[PDB]
């Protein structure tokens, strides 16, 4: 089900959040670390239903950001649906220490034949969100590879359509 | 998470199934009624992981259909993941008996302002799969409207990206 969240604006007068209009709906594109957004448990992928009571259905990215910018008081209220496009998939590394997919800009671009990823039916055109609980949104590809490399045999990732 | 299914080829030498390659993965596009696919509970949206042991990752629509066509013997085995893109949303009709969205060819094309659909954050470019348990895949728009009309106030629908 959805849920309500109350959060306050920081010194610089922001919440550390980017919103994207996708199919006439507003979605969290990035949540900056240690921000008011972070504390109340907002994460990349969350759907924004209302902002201060008003429905977001139909709003552009620009409209959604302009509402928050001129939003009145200390406290903004938001009705959220938790990552509705969330898919978790558990994979196992082979002898070479690989689960078997290629990615660019944190998005899966190809699957390796007869790998663990192929076995479990991983899909391309999906962004990597987490790896074993560690959020990888807004990291460089090399930083993602480090996390993959420093993982154990069991590799659980969370994905979403691009 | 996944599961195995065994099914036999019918008199006309088919299973009554269409498969579509989506993001280097095979998916059920349509399940013809009273077919071997229908028995054993295949439905539009299911992901095909293996066909007769072999991983489907990377296969084209043509490749996937060609495997089944020349597949040896009475019995085909398939590893399936049940509708992984499934999203349910419950809505309530207004005074005019409307939840507030437009659709064409069983796909949501627009949301009505300040409706129940807007309130609950329904998205366009999503196919309607069920309505209160009733499957509406392969129905005409008018037949869908009948089911909507003959629904009560509470309207639960299942959707998927187009
Ligand atoms: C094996 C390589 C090609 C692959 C990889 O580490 N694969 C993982 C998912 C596995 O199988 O453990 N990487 C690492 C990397 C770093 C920077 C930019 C792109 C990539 C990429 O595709
Ligand atoms: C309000 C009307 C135009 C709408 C509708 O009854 N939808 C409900 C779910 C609502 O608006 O709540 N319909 C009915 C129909 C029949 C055949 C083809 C398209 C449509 C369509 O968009």
């Amino acid at each position: 089900d959805p849920r309500e969240v109350i959060l306050c604006k920081d010194q610089d007068g922001k919440i550390g959040l980017r919103l994207k209009s996708i199919d006439n709906g507003i979605f969290v594109q990035l949540v900056q670390a240690n921000s008011p957004a972070s504390l109340v448990g907002l994460r990349f992928g969350d759907q924004v239903l209302q902002i201060n009571g008003e429905n977001c259905a139909g709003w552009s990215s620009d409209k959604a950001h302009k509402v928050l910018k001129q939003a009145f008081g200390e406290k903004i209220t938001m009705t959220i649906r938790d990552r509705p496009f969330e898919r978790t998939i558990t994979m196992h590394k082979d002898s070479t220490g690989h689960v078997g997919f290629i990615f660019k800009n944190g998005k899966i671009t190809s699957i390796v034949k007869d790998s663990s990823a192929a076995r479990n039916g991983l899909l391309t055109e999906h962004n990597i969100c987490e790896i074993n609980g560690q959020n990888v949104i807004g990291l460089k590809d090399s930083q993602i590879a480090d996390i993959l490399s420093t993982s154990g045999t069991v590799v659980t990732i969370t994905i979403m359509p691009a």
